[PDB]
């Protein structure tokens, strides 16, 4: 482990892992410190949906950043593979955001003004996905909201960053950041390092660093538990989605099913009531899933923030320090764009003022 | 593997495993053939309740055999331990068979005429188990219906039988039984053996042998799925039981929760709807369980028979062949008594004519 | 479960699965009976190498078959994906059959005259695979001996078959095959069925059927123990092969390592001595593997025949009954060719008489 | 989570757990903050030997402490069961410290003058343990160096503590300990708390607190890798010990084997080289283990200090702050004595000055 780097990334999740990749692409000698194993926390609990549309509320800049990030996923799997040997496992089936009420229809039809987003009548859906619940008023088919396996998207980025110089240190918790002197100074139980730039990408745990650097930005964990089953009997190509819950078909024959939302809960293991809730919900969307064999059950801590938006930007009082945390429900989707934006702020290139202002560290 | 044995046991579950023990106790040179690993099937899916009372319907001989078998469990754990080093993990907390309706009360109060079976008012129960549902009309406390870990009761018997001569062969499926010649003849992919006595203890799979020996006795699988959670917050000493479902506290801090009843289903892995059903049921009995961390989920095939009673006895046309299969819901409880009875029929001792007639192979 | 099928396949490993698929494709009312779960035995333990050049020490019928089957894999992945939604995870890195002595070189050079196969020097190997043992005398590069994940290619076959109308019955052991009427009669615990064609594809457990049908063909299990690790640090694109042992890099970042050769052992879980043995071997081939984190360990029973060759074809005295078992170390590779052969025979089409004679059921 | 507690224990491994229990027993409004789950780190990796005679190469204060702690285990199981419902799984077989050379004998004989410790000859050992290596020169029998299952004794302490009023907070990392008011101030992501006594028991991660409080005591992880097997065939009642390596027979039928010694490695999962190493060692001590089925593999970080001795006591410049970390290879054994010591110090009772000086925080 060297003693000085031009840039150091604190966090081995998909965010920090992506940032490390883009920096090493800029040939910027950089290192990354992960308290545990790469993509070992929230990142490996994610479904992997590139849900720019499905998670759309309004038409602000957040949505544009997301759409931008979604474009970035084009070919990215090939890029990282040729450098890692790790397949991100992309599935282009698309998504069916289901409607079970008139209110659901009103909400889904607000995307009529967008491409690759078309409305399907109940019969049109059941013709493509015969086993989707028959209680549907129809669904919105989002062709681009496809999916990938987050754990491998992360491992791909990391393995690729290494083959580009990046030095990755696991089981190396960063304990403190000293912005004193003329260069930044980080301390770990394995040693202390110097850098010209420090990027906080510790997910929901990032608060500690903000505080350390005088900032007050807080994070709230939003626990989500899921399960998977083996779908050996019915066909299911498109991802079924409804009210923040989903059933995504993996290329392995497994269906990733989930999401409870438990604010303030820091535990990372599923509770009985949580899984029961997911099982109950999934049956209303895919009745046949009740006969499928259960596989695994897990949980993750979504990095929540006061306004639901992430913090992606320079420290107000010190541009040498940056932050990329609080991607709540879209960390996987927004990785490519978050990485590029941080790498572009370090390389001091020109960046979209709207996005940069949208995610600024000092918000009302 | 020898070529001749005075007695051969076909089945390594808890039944065959117990029979092998008692025979080797009689110093009868015997061997056992298990298609897979010992106690690897239904036996290791069982909760381990010695439910002679809880599974009581009427007051026939079946119930007496059960009560007898329950007595046999006295000290048995010590006996087998001193010979195996394997602890059966016995828990003497007792059982609370809960009542949620007047009909439940009427049914439970029919045991008033028995010792170690007392009625508890709602308040008396909540005083002993504060977290049991408050919707109860009270419960029947069955002091003797305690529990053990079946897998280890089985391993204990087997390990003990070995230290007594018994020769145990795993991964040795018995393919056929020839009662021709003057001695029995069994065939396995690993060889053929001769014996003076053959005992069929293949659980729900025993049908094949009955047929082979001209008998028509059929078996129906009754699949049951369960799960376990970690109870790190509340006290729970007594086993909560209701309508064939239960919550049994293990000495490890885990709660074994279960039982769906799926007739005709031969699959041994839980389906999503099954577990959801168990989770839902358990919450009505122990509301707090919903906050507990899930551990594992599994399933087993209860050996079902036409009249709900097992077949424990000699082949009508050949006393050299015996059967001990179809213990449906009480295989763990009835092992000690089933073993002793079979070993007593081989050693040609005198046995209870009622039990012997109750479980005869040729029934109406 | 119907009462009559044109064809009944007994066994659901990759072989029976492939067979069921091709029959479904030929539009034949077909059913497959699997004792447990599809691909749950030997198939799930295999590395998945299409090692057609491990059977070229003599360019006979066997080698032509292996080569032909290897050819059939071109495009098979896409074909099955379209119908299954399951990715077989094919990796085209190729293979480096390492040499650690002159004799090794002499032996390995003998296949230089083969197409897509060429020799590399100790320094030309290290140029591609820098971390390969520095004690090698070079290696033969086999471009076409790529690899897939056996379990998924099996599940893809089965799923594709289901979509084409094949009826798959898991947890349905076939107990006995009867021939008396103008058709066959199969017996399972879940009822009986009639067919015009029965195909025995029970892997190493096929013996009982051969014996049931008058043949004495024997099967001997040859246990193989393996392990896997995570290769997060060094590059490895080619599979390293030596003395039947190997290191195959999967697209997940895992290295599948192995195989012990234990004749007559029917246990399916690895023992300590065997794993130590595999670890030791792997280290001689890829020194760095010593610092890699262990993932999993497992074992499987290669189905061995007296001559180590499969029995693929009709029953000598009944062309309604076919066999397809005993693929020692090449079950995965030969899956396509074996399935096409059995399917074509049942369709009574024209077939290479050399192969048909090479796999005769009654070999001297 | 309240705002003020008399005592706050930081760390939930067996040490902090024990401490929390004794304080609860002394009726002290106490809270314990565990970063993840109770006993989820090093504690869960330990074998659980009460090896008090591994620290007698010099009968000093350390040995007296070890002996005293070993004494405290008498009855501890029952005491914690009564309150927890958790069995600690104590096994009293004793230990055979094997000798493979004359020097081994010379060294091991030196403790013959100790009570309950006696020497056995190569033939007297094989009389008790027939399968012990035939290459031994005999062994020392330590009757009191029995074993328990670390995880459960930890969970028993915690549960017993909860019943006595201790408030345990999992998934609650303590970020910083502040001293300024008349009391201490602990900071967690889930809020802040005040206390009159803080006890640092974070195992190998304790360094950051020492440093936060002005001390420079360092911790170095010494990774230990292990594995387990099923011993279904041979008898083994005594634990086999040699050169810090061991084979402990558990009451489940498992053999816990191990320990590699890897200084400075913070990874918590075993690597291939380390496991091969452990397997090789075990085979020299118990040849038959070679044919046993592998169960699991795991690792843990022994918390190492400059002198391999724990830091147990008050902060040199603030008696409100205590430490209890760095129990290299004896954390389990010393759990009772360490907990009683810290509890008594907080209760400001009389304490053995020799031990208090042996574990001083500022050792030259
Ligand atoms: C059930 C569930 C389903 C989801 N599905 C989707 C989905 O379909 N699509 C999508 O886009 N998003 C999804 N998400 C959200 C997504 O998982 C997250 O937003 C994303 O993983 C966050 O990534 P991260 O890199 O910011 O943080 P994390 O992945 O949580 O990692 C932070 C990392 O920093 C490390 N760290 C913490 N403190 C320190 C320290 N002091 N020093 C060094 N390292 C430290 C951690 O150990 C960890 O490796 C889902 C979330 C959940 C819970
Ligand atoms: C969810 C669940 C909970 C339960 N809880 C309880 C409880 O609390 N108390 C209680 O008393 N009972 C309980 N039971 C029931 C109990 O598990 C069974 O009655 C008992 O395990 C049956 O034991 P067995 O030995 O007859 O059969 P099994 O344990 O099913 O074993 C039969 C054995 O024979 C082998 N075999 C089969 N065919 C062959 C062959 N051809 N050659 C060689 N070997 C062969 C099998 O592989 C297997 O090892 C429960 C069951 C379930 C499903
Ligand atoms: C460690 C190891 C590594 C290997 N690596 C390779 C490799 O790289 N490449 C390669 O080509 N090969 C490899 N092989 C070999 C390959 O795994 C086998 O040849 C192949 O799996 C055999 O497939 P199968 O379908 O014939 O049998 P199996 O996969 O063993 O399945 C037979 C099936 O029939 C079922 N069955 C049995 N009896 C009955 C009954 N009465 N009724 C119904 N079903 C029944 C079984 O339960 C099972 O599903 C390897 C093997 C091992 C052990
Ligand atoms: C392979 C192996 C075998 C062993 N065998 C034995 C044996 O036979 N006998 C024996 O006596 N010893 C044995 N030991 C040693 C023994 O395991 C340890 O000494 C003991 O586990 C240490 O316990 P601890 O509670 O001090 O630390 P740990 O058990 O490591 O736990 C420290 C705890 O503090 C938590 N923590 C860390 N930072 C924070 C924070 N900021 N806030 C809150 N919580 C935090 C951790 O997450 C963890 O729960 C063995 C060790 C190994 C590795
Ligand atoms: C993008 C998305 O839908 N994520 C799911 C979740 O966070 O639960
Ligand atoms: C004896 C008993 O209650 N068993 C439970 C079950 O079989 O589901
Ligand atoms: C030649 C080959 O693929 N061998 C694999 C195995 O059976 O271990
Ligand atoms: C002496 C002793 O118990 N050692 C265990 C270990 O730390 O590996």
């Amino acid at each position: 482990m060297k003693r000085h780097y031009e840039a150091v990334v604190i966090g081995g999740g998909i965010i920090g892992s992506a940032i490390a990749y883009y920096l090493a692409k800029e040939n910027k000698n950089t290192a990354l410190f992960e308290s545990g194993t790469m993509g070992g926390r929230t990142t490996s609990a994610a479904a992997g949906m590139l849900g720019a549309h499905a998670e759309c509320e309004e038409r602000d800049a957040f949505f544009d950043f997301a759409m931008h990030s979604q474009r970035l996923y084009k070919g990215l799997g090939e890029e990282l593979y040729a450098l890692s040997g790790v397949d991100i496992r992309q599935h282009n089936g698309g998504m069916f955001k289901l409607a079970f009420s008139e209110e659901d229809v009103l909400q889904l039809r607000q995307m009529d003004d967008l491409d690759s987003v078309s409305w399907y009548s109940k019969e049109e859906v059941l013709e493509k996905e015969p086993y989707a619940s028959g209680d549907i008023f129809g669904a919105s088919f989002i062709q681009d909201d496809v999916h990938v396996e987050p754990y491998f998207v992360c491992k791909a980025y990391v393995k690729a960053a290494k083959m580009l110089g990046a030095e990755i240190f696991e089981h190396t918790p960063v304990l403190h950041v000293e912005r004193d002197g003329e260069a930044l100074f980080i301390k770990t139980p394995s040693g202390d390092v110097w850098a010209n730039h420090v990027v906080v990408a510790s997910g929901v745990w990032s608060g500690m660093f903000f505080k350390q650097l005088g900032l007050n930005n807080a994070f709230l964990p939003v626990k989500g538990e899921c399960l998977s089953v083996w779908n050996d009997d019915i066909p299911l190509t498109k991802t079924l989605y409804h009210d923040h819950c989903y059933i995504v078909p993996r290329k392995s024959g497994r269906l990733v099913v989930g999401a409870t939302m438990k604010p303030g809960d820091w535990s990372e293991t599923p509770d009985l009531g949580g899984l029961e809730s997911v099982m109950k919900k999934a049956k209303t969307m895919l009745p046949p899933i009740q006969n499928m064999k259960v596989d695994r059950f897990w949980a993750g801590l979504r990095p929540g923030t006061k306004d639901g938006k992430p913090y992606i930007g320079r420290h107000p009082e010190d541009s040498r320090i940056l932050f990329a945390a609080g991607h709540f429900r879209n960390g996987i989707l927004l990785a490519p764009a978050t990485g590029a934006l941080i790498s572009d702020l370090i390389m001091n290139k020109e960046v979209n003022q709207d996005w940069l202002h949208a995610f600024r560290i000092d918000r009302k």
